[PDB]
C-alpha cells in the first residue's frame, strides 16, 4: 500500500534577496510498512522536505505547490481540527536536534506531559506515568529514573532515546525522523541503529528517516530516495541502488563509497535545468536547458536525468 503520495512538493524559503529553493518539485511514494531513507549531503534540502510534508515549516519557510496524501485525503489544505488528530496520533515526527526543545531546568516526566496536553488528550498523571514508562521500556531505558531526571543529566544517545519514547507515545503509524544519529559518537549512533531495526520489526509502522550518512541509509532502509541541492534526483531500493545506481551524482556517491569534483549548488541562485550538470560528466546542452523529468522505469526505480525514459 501506499501509505503516503508525496505529489509535485514545491516549498521555499522566503529570503531577503529572494526564494531558497530547497524541496524544489517532489514526488515520492511511501510504501506502507516500508522503511525509506532521505538522504543527501548538508544543506541539500532533506529537512526542508520533511517539514514541508509535515507543516512544520519556520515562520520563514512557503509551501508553493503539490500535496502529500495520507489515505488518499491531502494533508495541506486540511481543516486543523481534522490535523489535530492526525498528528502525534498518526503522524509523528523527531526534528532535526529536537533535542534543544527539551527545556532543561524541567523533569522528562514534564515533556512528556506538555507534549501529551499540546496534543490534546487528557491522560491521569498517573496513567501519563505508565504510558511513558511503557514506552521508554520500548527504547531500552529505565521508566523510573528517566522520567526523574533532567534533560542536562542525559547523554545525547539518551535523549534521543526519550524522543523517541516521546514520538512512539500515542502509537503512530507513520514515524518521521531527521538526522537521528548525527552527532553521537559511532558506538551509540551504532545502538540507535540497532534500536530502530528492532522497534521496525516490533512495531507495524511505516518509518521514514533521513540521514547524510548512506551506509546508515544501507543499514535500515528498504528503499532510498536522493536528493540533491532541492531536488529528488533518483527512488530506489537500498540493495538496487548499490548494485544498479542510475543519477550520475549517485553513481559518484556509491563509486566515492568504495571525492566528487565541483562545489555544490547555490540554492538561492541555482544552475538551470539539471542542478547537477556543472559537476556531472554526462553534462548536455538539454541538461542546462531542461529539469529532466520525475520518471518511473523498471520496478522500484525512478530518475530524474535525461540519459534515461520510460
Ligand atoms: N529558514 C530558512 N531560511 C532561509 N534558508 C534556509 C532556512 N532553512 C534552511 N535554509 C537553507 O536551505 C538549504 C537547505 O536546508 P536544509 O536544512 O533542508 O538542508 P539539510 O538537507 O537539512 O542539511 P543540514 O540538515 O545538514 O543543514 C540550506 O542551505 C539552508 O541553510
Ligand atoms: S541530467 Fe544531464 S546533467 Fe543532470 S545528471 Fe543526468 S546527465 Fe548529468
Ligand atoms: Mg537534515
Amino acid at each position: 500500500s501506499i501509505i503516503i503520495r508525496v505529489e509535485d512538493l514545491r516549498a521555499v524559503y522566503l529570503v531577503r534577496e529572494g526564494t531558497i529553493k530547497a524541496a524544489d518539485g517532489i514526488s515520492l511514494d511511501i510504501l506502507e510498512n516500508s522503511v525509506t531513507a532521505i538522504v543527501g549531503e548538508s544543506a541539500s534540502g532533506k529537512s526542508t522536505i520533511i517539514e514541508a510534508m509535515t507543516k512544520t515549516l519556520p515562520p520563514n519557510g512557503r509551501i508553493l505547490s503539490g500535496r502529500v496524501l495520507y489515505k488518499g485525503k491531502d494533508l495541506l489544505t486540511m481543516r486543523e481540527e481534522e490535523l489535530r488528530k492526525i498528528r502525534w496520533k498518526e503522524i509523528a515526527l523527531v526534528p532535526q536536534a529536537a533535542q534543544q526543545s527539551l527545556n532543561p531546568t524541567m523533569k522528562v516526566i514534564e515533556h512528556f506531559k506538555d507534549t501529551v496536553e499540546a496534543h490534546g488528550v487528557r491522560w491521569s498523571h498517573s496513567e501519563l506515568i505508565e504510558k511513558a514508562s511503557e514506552k521508554l521500556r520500548m527504547v531500552r531505558l529505565n521508566p523510573e529514573a528517566v522520567l526523574n531526571s533532567y534533560p542536562l543529566q542525559l547523554s545525547g544517545g539518551m535523549k534521543q532515546r526519550v524522543l523517541i519514547a516521546l514520538a512512539l507515545l500515542l502509537d503512530p503509524v507513520v514515524l518521521i525522523l531527521d538526522e537521528p544519529t548525527s552527532a553521537l559518537d559511532v558506538l551509540t549512533q551504532a545502538h540507535i541503529i540497532q534500536l530502530l531495526k528492532e522497534l521496525k520489526k516490533m512495531l507495524k509502522i511505516t518509518l521514514i528517516f533521513v540521514t547524510h550518512d548512506i551506509a546508515v541509509a544501507a543499514e535500515l532502509a528498504d528503499k532510498v530516495a536522493v536528493i540533491y541541492g532541492g531536488n529528488l534526483v533518483e527512488y530506489n531500493s537500498t540493495f538496487q541502488i548499490f548494485k544498479n545506481p542510475l543519477h550520475p551524482y549517485t553513481r559518484g556517491l556509491i563509486n566515492s563509497i568504495m571525492p566528487i569534483p565541483g562545489d555544490p549548488p547555490s540554492l538561492l541562485n541555482p544552475p538551470s535545468g539539471c542542478r547537477f550538470h556543472p559537476r556531472c560528466e554526462y553534462a548536455m546542452e538539454i541538461c542546462k536547458k531542461e529539469k529532466p523529468k520525475w520518471i518511473r522505469l523498471d520496478g522500484e526505480a525512478h530518475v530524474a536525468c535525461h540519459l534515461y525514459e520510460e
